[PDB]
C-alpha cells in the first residue's frame, strides 16, 4: 500500500549470500586507495570496511556509496564490529601505525603487532576461509604474525611485499629506456624496503637480457649506474613521504592487481611474500618475496629463480634478521 | 626433471571447483557473440561450450583459447558431453533453427521444441542450481518449455525477451533526437517479435515525457511518423537477415548485459521474459517481456507499469498468440 | 655504446604532441580523486597536475607514476607553470581559497576570483581549444567567473553543478526501492547546494512516473515523505564533512563521468551547470543546472524541462541572487 | 512544432570532425572480429566499415548499431565509398582475393596487389595522415605493397606479423607450465607462417630463462620436445580452419591490442611486421616481425634481439624470398 508496493510486485523471498566479497581493514590513506581501485575494477559484488575510528569509517562508506551510480558493486557496508565482514573471499589488512618522515618501517613493529593481536582473530572468526592479504608495515614480519595468530595454512596468508618495489623498478626502467613499464621486465625480491634484492640476471626487454648485453649491469664498474635505479626504488617511500606525507595510490593499484588474480583465479606470477622455509636456502619460518603463482586459493606454487651466490646470501641474512625479531614476539 | 618441475615448485595440491562459471549451449552465430562479449566484459572465471557439431565446437574453443593472452578468463572448455558444464551459475541456450529470409519466429517452434527435449534435461543434471537464460527462437515459447521440462522455480528461467527490442528502439530514438541511446528511455514489452507493444506513454529524455510534448506520438496521423520507429523495431530481424543472413552482434551484447546483472547481482530492471501468470491482467501461464529486477537469484520483482486500454489491450493479445501456440505441445 | 642504444635502434625523431590530454588544477582530496578515477577509466593519454604547493604536487605525481604498470596512461606530468598544461582537451579546476571563518560569502567569492584571474588566463593560453570543467565552490558563480575571464563561448565552459546531487538522489531512491541507481531516474536542477530543485514529475523507474502512481510525492502532507530524500541530498556533504572532514570519492567519480562524455563524445544528458540566459525564463547571465547534452564540443544543447511554476520561481529567484553577487564582483 | 525542438534547445551547430576514428576495410570474419574487439575496448569515438559487398556491409553496420546502448563509441558508419573513412587515425586492412585451388604464389600475391591498387589510394586520399595496419595474408608482402602504393613513411605502415603467433605460443607455454600466458614470455620472429623463428634463448617465466634450466630446449633430441610447440603455433590456423572453416576471434582480439597501443600511445613492444632494411643485416626493401615499439606515430624504435648465427640465417633467407616475389609484382 506504500508507494514502493504499488510499483514493484515482489516474487522472491530475500536472503543474501555475498558471492564475491572483499573486506578492507583500515580505511586510512592505503585502505581507501585499495577500496577505490577495487571498486573501479569491479572485482567484488560486496565491499565491506572496518576501522576503530567510527566516524571516519562511516564518512568514507557514505562517500563511496554516493558514487554507486558510477560503479557496478552493488553493496558497500561498514562497521567496528567484524560481523559486517563475514564470508569474505578476501580480507586486506591495511591497519596500523605508519612512518613519520625519516622513520624506518621496523620501528613500526611493536605497535602493529599489538593491533594484529586484535584484528586477526576477528577476521578469521567471521571469514574462516578467506585469503588474507597483508599490507601494514613492516609487511614481511607482519605477514608472519598474521600467519601465526590465524592458524591458516600458508597458501592463504599473503603479503604484498615487493609487488610495489617491483612495479617502481619497472616504472624507472621504461623511463630510462623509453618503453612502457608493461614492457620492461625485472624482479625485486627479498624484503620490502631497505634490503630488497634486485635480480639483474632476469631484466630484459623482448627476452633480451640486459646484463648479458652489458656485463657490468648493476656492479660498481657500471658507467651507466643501474644500481642507482635500485637505490631509487629503495629510497622512494622516504622521498614520497617527505614530499606528501605518506604513499597511497601506487600501493592501492598494486593491491587491486593482486586481488584481481585472486578473485579471477588467474594464476599470474607476482613478487609477493610467502612462507619460504625449505626453499632458497632457508630454514626459519620467515616471509619473503619470491615469484609466486597466485589464484583463487592463494599461493600454490613458487617459481624457483636461479640466484647468484651473493643473491642467496642476501636472502639468508634477511631470513636471519627477520627471525631474530620474531623469536622475540609473543602469541 | 620436467622443465616445469625444475622451474615451479608446487606447494598446494590442486583441487578445482569452479566459482563463476558460465556455459553457452550452441556455438553458432549467436552463441559465439555471446561468448566473445561475456569474455570481454570479464564476467566468468570459466567458460564452457557445448554443441552437437564436434569439429565446429572444438575450432571455436581453440580460437578463443588463442586470444587468451588478451583476456582475463583463465579456463575455457567445451564438449559434446554436458559434464564439461557442471556447476555453472548461468547456462545460456542459443541452440537450434533460426529464421530464413521472410520467415516467422513462431514457424521455428517445432524443430526447436524437440531440441530442447534433448538439451534441457542434460543441463539441469550437471547444473541443478543454475539460472537458465534462453535465447533460441521463438524465445517466449521456448522459455516456457525450458521451465516446464527443467522444473526450476520461475525466478531461475529467463527469456532474453524484449531486451534487444528495447535496445533497438532506444538507438533509433537517439538517432532521431540526436542523443545517445543511454539517454533515451522507452519500453518494448510483450512478444519478442511481431506483437511487441511500444509503451509510448513512458518514452522520455531526462524525465520529460514525449507524448505530452507531442500528443500524437504512436498513432498513424503523426506528421513525423514516430509509429514507424516501432515498425522499424519489429522489422529489424527481417531487414538484417535479409542483408547479412542472420543477426549476431546485437544479441550477444544484449545477452552479456543480462549476464552482467546476474553475475554481479546488479538488480537493474530489464524488459525480459518471465512467467507473468497472475500479473498484468493475464491468467494463463505464458512467458512475456515485462520490466524485471534481475540479480543473482534471477528475476526477483517485476515493475508494474501503467498501461492504457490499448497498451493493456495488445498485451493479453500478444499473450494469447503465444497462448494458443503453447498447451498444444508434445514434450 | 650506452645501454639503451645497444638494445634499441631508434627509427624516428619524436616531436610529441599529445592527443587526448587532460589537466587537473589543484591536487587536494577532490582533484586527486578526479585524477585516479580518470586514470582508471583510460580517458587520457596524458595527465597534467598543477598546484602552487610544490612538494605535495611533486609527491602526488610520483605516487601516481609509481603505479604505471597498472594504468594505461603512459605520461603523467606536473608543475607550477602552466606550460606543462599545454594542449589539453579538458581542464578541470578544483582549486580555490582556503576558507575564511565568520567572513561574508562575498569576500570569499572575490578571493577565488583572484585565484581564477591568474589560473584561467594561463590555462587558456596553453590550451586555447580546451574545455573547462569547474568544480571549485561556489560552483555556479565560479563557473561564471571562468566564463568571464577566459572569454570562451558558453558551450565550452561547464560547471559540475548538480551532477553529484542527482547521483546521490538516484542512490537514495534505489535504496528506498530495492533497485540499482542505474535504474532509478530523477533530476535535481538549479543551484548546487542548499537551493536545488528536485523535479518530482520526472522521477521514475521503467518509465512509470512515481508522482502519478502516488501523486502526493514530494509534498509536505506526503505521509510517505520524499522531501526527506531531497533534504538528505542537500544535507548530504555537511554530514559527510562532519564525519571525515571533506568529501572526495563521489565527486571524483562524478567528474570522471563528465570527462568520459566529453572525451568519447557521447552526447548523453547530465544535470550540469551552463549559462542559461534565454531559457527557463532567466534574463540574467547566470549559470544554472539544467539537463545538457555533453560531448566533444562541450554542451551543445539543453533539454527543456516543463517546470511547475513554483519550480520556475525557485530558479528565477536563484538567478536573482547569483546575479546580485556576480554584479558586485571586480574583474 | 517538431518534437525534437520542443524538447531540445540547440546551442551550437555541426563543426563535426571525429577525433579518435578507426576504419576497418573488409567485413569478413576477421574484419568483424577486429570491429567487435575494438568496440568493446572503447578505443574509438567513430568506427567506419568498408567492403565491396554492399548488403552484407549495410547489414553488419546495422547489427552493430543496434548494440549502441551497450557500447560507448557513439558513431558507426559504413559504405562502398571511402569518403566514410575520412579523418581516420588508424585504418585496418582485412580485405583480399579469395585463395585458389593452388594457383601459383605470384598468382595469389598479385591478385591482392590488384585489390590493394584500388583500396590503398582511396584510403590515403581521405585519411592522408593515418597509420595503416595490414592484416591480410600473405601479411609481410601485403604490408610492403601497402607501404609502396601509399608512399607513407615506414613508421606509419604496420603489419600484424607474428603478433598472434607469439600470443598462441605463450598460451601453449602457459598450458604446459600451469601459469597464465601473461606470465610466460617468448618471441616468434621473422616471416609469418612456417618460416617464423621461435627465439628459444629468450623464453622465460619471472625472468628465469627456460634455456639455461633446460639445455635441450628447441633441439630435436629434446626429451620434452618443446620444439613441437612452435610446430603447433605454425600449424594452428590450418588446424583451426580445418575444424570450424576459418579463424576470427583470436586475430581480432590481437589486432585490437595493437590498436590500443597506437591510439593510447602506449609504446609497448609487440612482435609486428616492419620495414627493416638496415637492421638484422637485412639488405632489401622488406618487412619482417621484430620486437617493435608501437605508439601514436606507428613504429618509432626497434629492439635488437641477439640472434644465433643460424637464426640470422633464417631471417636473411626470408628477406631473399620476400624480395624475389616482390621484385616481380605489378603496381
Ligand atoms: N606494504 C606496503 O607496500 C605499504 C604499506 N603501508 C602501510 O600501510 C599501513 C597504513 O598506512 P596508512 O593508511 O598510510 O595510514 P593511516 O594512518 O591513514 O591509516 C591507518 C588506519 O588504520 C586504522 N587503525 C589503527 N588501528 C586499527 C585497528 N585496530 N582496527 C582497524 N583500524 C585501525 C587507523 O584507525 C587509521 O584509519 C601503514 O602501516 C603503512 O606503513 C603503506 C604504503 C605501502
Ligand atoms: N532472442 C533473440 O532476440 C535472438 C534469437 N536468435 C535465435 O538464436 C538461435 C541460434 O541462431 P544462430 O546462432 O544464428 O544459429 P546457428 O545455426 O549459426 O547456430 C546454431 C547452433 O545450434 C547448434 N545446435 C543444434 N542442436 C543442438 C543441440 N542439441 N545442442 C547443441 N547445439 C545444437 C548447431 O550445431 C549450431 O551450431 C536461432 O533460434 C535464432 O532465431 C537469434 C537472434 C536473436
Ligand atoms: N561542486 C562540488 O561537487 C564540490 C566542489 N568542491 C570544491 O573543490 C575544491 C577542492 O576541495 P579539496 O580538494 O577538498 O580542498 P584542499 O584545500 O585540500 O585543496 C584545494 C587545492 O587547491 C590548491 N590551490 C589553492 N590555490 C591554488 C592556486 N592558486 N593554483 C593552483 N592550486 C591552488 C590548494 O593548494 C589545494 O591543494 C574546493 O574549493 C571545493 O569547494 C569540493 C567538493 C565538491
Ligand atoms: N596475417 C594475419 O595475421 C592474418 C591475416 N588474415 C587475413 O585477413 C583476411 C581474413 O579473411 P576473412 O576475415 O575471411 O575476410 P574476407 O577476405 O573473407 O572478407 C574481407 C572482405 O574483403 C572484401 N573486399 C574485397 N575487395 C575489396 C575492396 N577492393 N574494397 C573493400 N573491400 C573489399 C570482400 O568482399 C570480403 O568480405 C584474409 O584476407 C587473410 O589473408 C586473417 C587472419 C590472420
Amino acid at each position: 500500500a506504500a508507494l514502493k508496493d504499488q510499483l514493484i510486485h515482489n516474487l522472491l523471498k530475500e536472503e543474501h549470500v555475498p558471492q564475491n566479497k572483499i573486506t578492507v581493514v583500515g580505511v586510512g590513506a592505503v585502505g581507501m586507495a585499495c577500496a577505490i581501485s577495487i571498486l573501479m575494477k569491479d572485482l567484488a559484488d560486496e565491499l565491506a570496511l572496518v576501522d576503530v575510528m567510527e566516524d571516519k569509517l562511516k564518512g568514507e562508506m557514505m562517500d563511496l556509496q554516493h558514487g554507486s551510480l558510477f560503479l557496478r558493486t552493488p553493496k558497500i557496508v561498514s562497521g567496528k564490529d567484524y560481523s559486517v565482514t563475514a564470508n569474505s573471499k578476501l580480507v586486506i589488512i591495511t591497519a596500523g601505525a605508519r612512518q613519520q618522515e625519516g622513520e624506518s618501517r621496523l620501528n613500526l613493529v611493536q605497535r602493529n603487532v599489538n593491533i594484529f593481536k586484535f584484528i586477526i582473530p576477528n577476521v578469521v572468526k567471521y571469514s574462516p576461509h578467506c585469503k588474507l592479504l597483508v599490507v601494514s608495515n613492516p609487511v614481511d614480519i607482519l605477514t608472519y604474525v598474521a600467519w601465526k595468530i590465524s592458524g591458516f595454512p600458508k597458501n592463504r596468508v599473503i603479503g604484498s611485499g615487493c609487488n610495489l618495489d617491483s612495479a617502481r623498478f619497472r616504472y624507472l626502467m621504461g623511463e630510462r629506456l623509453g618503453v612502457h613499464a608493461l614492457s620492461c621486465h625485472g624482479w625485486i625480491l627479498g624484503e620490502h624496503g631497505d634490503s630488497s634484492v634486485p635480480v639483474w640476471s632476469g631484466m630484459n626487454v623482448a627476452g633480451v637480457s640486459l646484463k648479458t648485453l652489458h656485463p657490468e649491469l648493476g656492479t660498481d664498474a657500471d658507467k651507466e649506474q643501474w644500481k642507482q635505479v635500485h637505490k631509487q626504488v629503495v629510497d622512494s617511500a622516504y622521498e614520497v613521504i617527505k614530499l606528501k606525507g605518506y604513499t597511497t595510490w601506487a600501493i592501492g593499484l598494486s593491491v587491486a592487481d593482486l586481488a584481481e588474480s585472486i578473485m579471477k583465479n588467474l594464476r599470474r606470477v607476482h613478487p609477493i611474500s610467502t612462507m619460504l622455509k625449505g626453499l632458497y636456502g632457508i630454514k626459519e619460518d620467515v616471509f619473503l618475496s619470491v615469484p609466486c603463482v597466485l589464484g583463487q586459493n592463494g599461493i600454490s606454487d613458487v617459481v624457483k629463480v636461479t640466484l647468484t651466490s651473493e643473491e642467496e646470501a642476501h636472502l639468508k641474512k634477511s631470513a636471519d634478521t627477520l627471525w631474530g625479531i620474531q623469536k622475540e614476539l609473543q602469541f
